């Protein structure tokens, strides 16, 4: 069991996958080395660039609250009950960054409405989470997959792929995300051949029994794909065991990421997926290759995460000269919307400061009672430009407290020896993309 | 808000959805007699029972703290923090008797198994609430629907309905009950038309959009049913308004309820529905029948269900000579489980007590501070002969903490003059079934 506390005059609470779900048994597996790891630190570089703004909560420090989530919603709300300790060694919590999975967002949200505690996701896009009436505390600073799933009905409408076989994750992410995408396809007269379903859960088919649903109909050499991260790398791994070639059009899930596709390239090639429309944060490049075992003791994850990265030990021993740099490095896409959640929860408790402390920058005796509640409802719901680090830049939320509905689209290619995603489309009320730069498996 | 605290020397935990889903906004509906009132009556009349048992408890006067789900799992959570309350006014809970929907068991035993609290349900039959990985403090007097989706599957292959439509309640009873109902109609080559989804978030249909699409495959007119009690009345009330007739092949949500049926007998007419194989607890139609608003006073609900139940009004004004009988009243099926749950929460202590107290009939000083771990895995996977009220009739939980796969088979007949369900059929490993004794619509 591990934490990040970090005590400041206002605390923020974090839940990241740092962990993957552990095999078998096991509570936690491996370190997830981009959508954990990546996303725990742009979420301490926001909190570190927060408390040396002069004009951003001055005379306010932001403490933190880490928790890892081992990418699963019982573990999460474990974990959660420690944010809601101090209301019942416990901090007091002014709000919560995170989950990155829907449904630990949604196990969480359960528990923070009872507290009164504004949430704010920065990757969880189940549209279930738009139910204001359910999660009245829970904002996001990404779009519900209302959108992502008519993004994908219409690349296939664009294609003429009228006959499709889907998989989907068992959970909050893929059931809903699936069955918005069969509303969007029906409409554009898009047939489903089979409808298959992953997870762990005793219910579930296997992996290779998927592919073998999905090799038994091979009229439709295209399938959609509205799955996790985790369970879009065991479909590849096994679709890599039976030499299955499909045309993959896959969800956010799966988005640009090289560890879903790394040691089975052959078997993705030439597939199209979704990820939130979103731009490097450079400042966090700077920050995150500085980051070393011997430097950064804040994190009690970073040596297990060093040690995988690099295949290594401490006491193959660790050269005390690694880094991370460009040439083991890509910045996570979701990276820029941590950023903005962090900023977006500083700027809500700069303006009720502003409100309720006119005399000071200090957090004044008509502050240290916070009001969930007004917080939520009369300060969150506001406007930004990307945080001091951006060339619509603006951070709102709409009136269901959810981000913009703007994706691109993504093709897994070979450029010029090295494997890698290329941008080849656009997706904001309608679909622009760059056909002629596509390449398909074999030609088309 | 309203509730029950009765107060002893062990408190058991009630969770019954006295008052249905609220429309459009409000939390709370009209009452819900029969799978509501009934059943909290079934509560209160085991505790009855086992305070004056002398066999059973005897020096340990058993409590109660029973709350009203209004059939949310969203308002059950909040409820349930009550009974965690005094272990973060509030009272000690030794143990959980509920909830009837598989949503609210599921949120429940969420926050029940961080504070080691054992949950029996009466009513929850979801096959995810057999996965003793996450539900550890969870064990149910009903089987999981691994076993009444069989029975369904093997309903239909027996008629040679090879071409069927399915409606499903969103949510954890309707989705995998249907998914485990689609593998085993498969695994008997049976096809399925249409696959409807119905419930109240965003993303669905209409229940008359549903009543259309059932409507537009007119070569299936068998429709499978795995659905909500409330949900199934929305979709018959539908069906009614534009006259469509179907064979409806429905699960245990439905079962032998007149209130899904009642204003619309006949688009229901030779409807095939599940049920769990139980016998009335005779005991209890005395208990039930002698109860009226001057003599009812623990149950704060009761004069709310008399109001709704004969059309009244305290201070038409109500008959003082108004009585439940035999001429507006039948014991609703899970009667029997509700009784067996309370009574299996309360051997387990007696066992517990003898152990630990053997020196008295009192809560000894080594029985005061309760394990829950040891009380769940120790005790309450226990055996007893059916309450003292019964002519297998042994209350027992299989590894998983379930009940055995037992229904009985019913149709909605019209008998002579009155409508109601006959039962025609069981289901034990096997399906076995009168097929003469069946009236389908206008004879076959
Ligand atoms: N959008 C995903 C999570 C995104 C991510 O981890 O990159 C979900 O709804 O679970
Ligand atoms: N078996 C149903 C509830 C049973 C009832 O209320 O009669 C469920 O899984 O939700």
């Amino acid at each position: 069991r591990r934490e990040i506390k970090i005590e400041g005059d206002l605390v923020l609470g974090g839940l990241f996958p740092i962990n993957e779900k552990g095999t078998g048994t096991e509570e936690c597996g491996r370190i997830n080395e981009d959508r954990g790891i990546q996303r725990l630190e742009a979420m301490l570089f926001a909190i570190d660039e927060i408390n040396k703004d002069d004009y951003l909560l001055p005379g306010v420090k932001l403490g933190v609250h880490i928790l890892d989530t081992c990418s699963r919603d019982t573990y999460a709300l474990e974990q959660s009950l420690e944010f809601v300790r101090a209301s019942l060694i416990p901090l007091l919590i002014a709000g919560v960054i995170g989950g990155s999975y829907s449904s630990v967002s949604i196990q969480v949200a359960n528990l923070l409405r009872l507290f009164q505690i504004p949430q704010i996701s920065y990757a969880s896009t189940s549209a279930k989470l738009s139910d204001k009436s359910r999660y009245d505390y829970f904002a996001r600073t990404v779009p519900p997959d209302f959108y992502q799933a008519k993004a994908m009905a219409e690349i296939l409408r664009f294609f003429n792929w009228t006959y499709v076989s889907t998989v989907a994750s068992e959970g909050d992410y893929g059931e809903t995300g699936i069955e918005a995408f069969e509303q969007e396809a029906r409409l554009r007269n898009i047939s489903i051949a089979t409808a298959e379903k992953v997870g762990r859960s005793n219910i579930r088919k296997s992996y290779d029994s998927v592919i073998r649903e999905l090799l038994q109909k091979p009229n439709a050499r295209v399938v959609v794909l509205f799955m996790r991260s985790d369970d879009s790398r065991e479909l590849i791994a096994a679709a890599s065991r039976a030499n299955a070639s499909f045309t993959w059009v896959a969800s956010d899930g799966w988005g640009a990421q090289e560890s879903i596709i790394k040691g089975s390239e052959h078997v993705a090639y030439g597939a199209i997926t979704l990820e939130l429309a979103s731009q490097p944060v450079r400042q966090f490049d700077r920050y995150f290759q500085s980051l070393n075992p011997y430097n950064n003791h804040r994190n009690p994850w970073f040596r297990d995460f060093w040690e995988q990265k690099f295949q290594c030990s401490l006491q193959r021993v660790c050269d005390k000269h690694l880094a991370i740099d460009s040439s083991n490095y890509e910045q996570e896409s979701k990276i820029m919307f941590v950023v903005n959640a962090v900023y977006a929860m500083a700027h809500a408790l700069h303006k009720m400061q502003r409100t309720l402390c006119p005399n000071t920058t200090k957090l004044c005796d008509a502050m240290k009672i916070l009001d969930g509640k007004k917080l939520y409802k009369d300060y969150l719901l506001k406007i930004n430009f990307t945080a001091p680090f951006n060339p619509d830049s603006i951070v709102k939320f709409d009136t269901f407290g959810d981000g913009m509905g703007r994706y691109n689209v993504f093709n897994f290619q070979n450029v010029g020896g090295k494997y890698s995603y290329l941008k080849v489309g656009h997706w904001a009320e309608t679909l622009s993309l760059d056909v002629n730069s596509i390449h398909w498996s074999r030609n088309s």
